[PDB]
């Protein structure tokens, strides 16, 4: 049937979930993080797949490192006008962090891809593959919700009320 | 620290739920239930509130009457352009109450406008007006939930692709 991998898509559910908090409009940091959340989903369905998926998730893998470098490099010119000290340091760590992930989870989704379908392959080196890949992507995704958030801060305090600035405007939540 | 009328709330996320199901492209209807429950839910905590939200209360009152009315529009266009004889009463049935549940908000919205902060009127009064307003509230995201129901369904028996007709595509739910 429908085997996907769960961790994978739990934390693509949860960064989905900070992202859908804001609208798109005005935002392309919270653009960028929809994104990601909807190619990790689709990567938890490719994990589990034959050879004909292999290039499916290399390829997935970046277009998310592409995600990820955008985020980064939208984060960084926020950080550039924030005035506050601190929120400025804490956005600077992440754009620092995000690179580091997103080319690691590349060398991972191609190193699960060439075990995927092989035979060949031990039953403990391709579950390590899985759980690094996992481990990895997991990071990703609370890298990049701990971006949205520093971000959105960063927009209360902003340098010479001019120059750059995301629109942060709530999609009204209902409660459940 | 903030309250807000759950009653009215409820309502708004009703229509809603009901409403984000479908896709606003091609779609003035579905558009324009998305404007109200929006604007519902804003009035729901507007209600609870002092002198300072007296016209933010009139003119959300105002903005979502001015929806309902476009719902009607579009609905009676719509249920021109059907075949089906009963599912074109029920849906002349239904989006013919609106504009009257519209303007009963209007009336109503400001009897509570003018009663917010206000010291010198009775807790009964105030009491009876709130719930005036949220009984109101409810019928009118009812009938516009029931109008876009029925307005989906005289979407399947129309006038040999005659006139302009709405887009029915759900939105590919997140997964
Ligand atoms: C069952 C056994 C089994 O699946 O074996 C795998 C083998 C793949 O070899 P195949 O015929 O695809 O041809 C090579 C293979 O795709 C390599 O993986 C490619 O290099 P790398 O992988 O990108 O480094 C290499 O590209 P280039 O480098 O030569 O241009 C290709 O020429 O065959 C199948 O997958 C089809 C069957
Ligand atoms: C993004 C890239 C992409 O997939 O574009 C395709 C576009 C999607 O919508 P598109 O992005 O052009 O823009 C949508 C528009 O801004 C709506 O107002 C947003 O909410 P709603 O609609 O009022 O609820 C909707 O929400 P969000 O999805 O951005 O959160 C926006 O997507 O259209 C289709 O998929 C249907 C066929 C055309």
């Amino acid at each position: 049937g429908e085997v996907i991998n769960q961790p994978m898509m739990m934390a693509a559910r949860q960064l989905h979930d900070e992202a859908r908090k804001w609208s798109s409009k005005g935002n392309d940091i919270i653009a960028a993080a929809k994104r990601m959340a909807l190619l990790m989903a689709e990567m938890s369905r490719l994990v589990r797949g034959g050879s004909g998926t292999k290039r499916a998730l290399i390829q997935c893998a970046k277009d998310i490192a592409k995600a990820s470098d955008e985020v980064t490099r939208l984060a960084k010119e926020v950080a550039k006008q924030c005035t506050d000290k601190r929120i400025r340091t804490n956005l600077l760590q992440v754009c620092e962090r995000i690179p580091t992930i997103s080319t690691q989870l590349k060398i991972l989704s191609t190193v699960k891809a060439t075990m995927l379908g092989r035979t060949n392959i031990s039953d403990e080196e391709s579950e390590q593959a899985t759980e690094m890949l996992v481990h990895n992507a997991q990071n990703l995704m609370q890298s990049v919700k701990e971006t949205v958030r520093e971000a959105e801060a960063a927009s209360i305090k902003i340098r010479t009320d001019a120059g750059f600035t995301l629109r942060w405007v709530a999609k009204t939540p209902w409660y459940q």
